[PDB]
């Protein structure tokens, strides 16, 4: 038997599934979102990590004279002074007084410690996302897990379920990513080939065992001071550690929906938006045929108490009349009100009782239990607890049914209104008439 | 310097680019595409192959029953026969006539050398181009590999080269895909977990190395016949096997635009389509003082002869007066003809040839040596030739222009029918004034 329904996308929320087959007892189905999580495609650009400069020791050379060689190295410097007259601790060699070079040399190269602590630049689009689900009816439980499209079939029992795609196409992250550790950042990096000294990206490696590096720091030699061997150089900072004070913000404390982000594989988890599209495809076990299912005549539902909060503050009680005892399904066939059972037991004494949980000032909804109906209006007064740490059970429906007390006085004065300018219509017509028949 | 350009997606097009600078003599850079991928973004859903059916040994229990026990297989089956006499070659054993009990059990499992002989179902998407491209100018010449989008900068000899987004973001590869060794298949494939039996994906593997398997074949068991022991089934046959003799074409051979398909990665090779933005950046080094370079006056532009064919079928003539003889950066400013050359060297002798190709009956373009200017217009008649192996070398501009024999030709007739129509208008203007003055 072929069915299908919408479900909302919100973690905890109990779904209950009505299913009617005319030639059996009606079913109720329980379906609960566990866990979800979306799971965004991802293409590397760069890493980049601290850089650490190499200065080799530099070459003094007595009495003669040196020239500067070229070399593909990542920044490489090089520069050739005159007339160095260097000293060490025993005295000062380079017997020649002036005639004297010395050759400076520099360049940078990517850290010790880049595998274990560096900053990936990703592009994040078409996010795919993947629930677990657990689906309780009848007398059997379990949780699976399903990717949430169009074509992903799980049999739960011999049921097979189909969970369509997501009614909404939003994700929490932008074209451009940052990821650090466990951070996730919205930022918008520079090219690969075109960083800038000083910031994020002065140096960039295109993956990090890639040999290929580019960097740019502004390195620069300066000559040496008289009388001594110490290779001066300049250098603007690393942009990777000023970046990481400077940062700002994250993702996982800016994330909107209340979803939060992890790393490792990049994913929002539990971020509720949208809804489900459910289909399935039961088979004849499940159902009962409609001559063992109890009968249930002349249903009447009153309702004792009720307080529109968030979890369960109602008592419903319904009285019948039956035949046999066994077990029916319970279920609400509107979304202003939740019950919180699924199914009760039907006894000759013919009393059973209910929870549902509301959010309007006067409801109105329509119970059954088996096959009867039962049409339950009541009256609920507001809660007194202003903050509570669990999140709400109900639709979140406020507005009142056209049989409540303000819709009633609204009825009354309308009525009102409407005979005086039904009056007011009646006398000017008969007024109209006796003049044209004169 | 910066500067920007638009070039086609075309591989071998000899796109040539001017760049004049105020201050200094103009260049004239050109550029090439040698080869170009287009590599979409894929996500593995399950793998497929042929099965394999084990059948293990039948257990004839002799004067006894025997009862089936459920296991968690793919694709399960077992049944318990009863009033089983089986034979033997040297004679029949389980001496009890009648109560005797055979067991036949039988399931599905993944091939030995699926490993090695599997299709793969994707889903591809967002497919991102890259290219190899050859700059040249001046004393430079080298080939780099670019990606071709606004995020990655290259250096060429001191120059930054930063190529754009492609124009149009037409993709050969449907949303879903089926791969098989070197051939892809625009395909649509039975959601995992749903397949049917006898087509493609009867068994499905979520990964060549996953342990879960789904199989569905519809294998069914049936009595063996009196006095045997060989435990009789039949299995509907594979899908993979059926597939490899139904899948029909491919996309190697029908792909548009001319452009192969390739394998491990899947991508789509030099496959014109769009234009590709260019964007530079030149050192000050690479121009020329214009006080260094000639001086051009008095230039006329001569067409010997012209052919509208594929190749470089015209021949070009300039005259010129200089004071010094250098080097030239000729260029042709409208695409109607495209220039073989982008360099020729000047002389006193006042005379240099250039060759260019055109695909219009009249073209007319102003070409431009170093600073003069001279336009150019010719009679050009058709090749002979039906079918040559070679591209077209030119932009494939058919108009011709205003000055052509065809063109000139309609402009003497509108010319004559607008006068007639012009005396009349007059005629009818001096004879209706002439009517109000009485
Ligand atoms: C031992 O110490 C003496 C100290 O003078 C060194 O003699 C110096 O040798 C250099 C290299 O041959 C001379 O430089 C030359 O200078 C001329 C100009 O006169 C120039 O044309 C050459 O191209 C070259 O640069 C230097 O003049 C000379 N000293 C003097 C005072 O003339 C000698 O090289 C040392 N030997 C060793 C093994 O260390
Ligand atoms: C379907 O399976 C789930 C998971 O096994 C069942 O939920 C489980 O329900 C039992 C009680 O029925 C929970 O045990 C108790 O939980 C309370 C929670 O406060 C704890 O204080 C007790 O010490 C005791 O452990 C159990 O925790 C709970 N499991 C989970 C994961 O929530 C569910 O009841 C099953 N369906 C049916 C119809 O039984
Ligand atoms: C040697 O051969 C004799 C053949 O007579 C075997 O005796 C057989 O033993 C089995 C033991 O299970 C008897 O089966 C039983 O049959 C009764 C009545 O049908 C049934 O209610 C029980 O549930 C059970 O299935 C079988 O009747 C009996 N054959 C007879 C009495 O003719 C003996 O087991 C053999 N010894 C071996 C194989 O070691
Ligand atoms: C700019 O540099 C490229 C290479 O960096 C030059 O490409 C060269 O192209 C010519 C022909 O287009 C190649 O010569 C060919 O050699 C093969 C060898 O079998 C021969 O069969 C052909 O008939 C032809 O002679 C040459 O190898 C190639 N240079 C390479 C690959 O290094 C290009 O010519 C340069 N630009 C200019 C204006 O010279």
């Amino acid at each position: 038997y072929e069915h299908s329904t919408v479900m909302p996308n919100v973690v905890g929320f109990p779904y209950k599934a009505h299913i009617e087959r005319p030639g059996y007892s009606p079913l109720t189905l329980q379906m609960q979102v566990v866990e979800t999580s979306l799971e965004p495609t991802l293409n590397l650009e760069y890493i980049t990590c601290e850089y650490k400069t190499v200065v080799p020791s530099p070459y003094v050379k007595c009495c003669g004279a040196s020239e500067c060689s070229t070399k593909e190295k990542p920044d490489y410097q090089c520069k050739v002074y005159t007339g160095v007259y260097p000293f060490m601790w025993g005295g000062a060699y380079c017997f020649c007084d002036s005639e004297n070079t010395q050759l400076s040399e520099a360049y940078v190269d990517r850290s010790d410690v880049c595998r274990h602590d560096h900053a990936s630049a990703y592009k994040a689009h078409t996010a795919s996302l993947k629930a677990k689900v657990r689906v309780m009816y009848g007398n059997v439980n379990q949780t699976v897990d399903v990717y949430v499209n169009g074509d992903h079939a799980v049999t739960i029992g011999g049921t097979q379920f189909i969970f369509g795609p997501l009614s909404s196409a939003w994700t929490p992250f932008d074209n451009k990513i940052v990821v650090y550790k466990d951070e996730v950042f919205n930022q918008d990096f520079p090219p690969y080939g075109s960083g800038q000294p000083g910031r994020f990206g002065d140096i960039q490696s295109r993956t990090v065992e890639s040999n290929d590096l580019y960097a740019n720091t502004a390195l620069k030699l300066a000559r040496p001071s008289p009388g001594m061997v110490h290779v001066p150089y300049t250098q603007t900072p690393s942009g990777f550690k000023y970046w990481l004070k400077e940062k700002g913000t994250a993702l996982n404390t800016k994330a909107p929906f209340g979803c939060q982000i992890k790393t490792n594989p990049v994913r929002a988890m539990n971020c509720a938006v949208g809804n489900i599209p459910v289909s399935m495809n039961l088979p004849d076990s499940a159902f009962t045929r409609i001559v063992e299912a109890p009968t249930i005549i002349d249903l009447t539902c009153t309702v004792a108490t009720c307080t529109h909060s968030s979890d369960f503050g109602g008592v419903l009680t319904l009285t019948y009349k039956t035949d046999k005892n066994g077990d029916c399904s319970v279920h609400s066939h509107s979304n202003v009100a939740t019950l919180q059972e699924a199914t009760a037991k039907v006894k000759t004494a013919g009393k059973v009782t209910l929870h549902f949980s509301t959010a309007s000032a006067s409801p109105s909804f329509v119970v059954s239990l088996c096959s009867a109906r039962a049409t339950c209006s009541a009256s609920c007064e507001p809660p007194k607890d202003h903050i509570v740490p669990y999140a709400a059970s109900h639709s979140n429906v406020v507005f009142p049914d056209m049989s409540g007390t303000a819709l009633s006085w609204v009825q009354k004065i309308s009525g009102g209104l409407g005979a005086f300018a039904i009056g007011a219509i009646l006398v000017l017509v008969v007024v109209t008439c006796i003049g044209l028949r004169r």
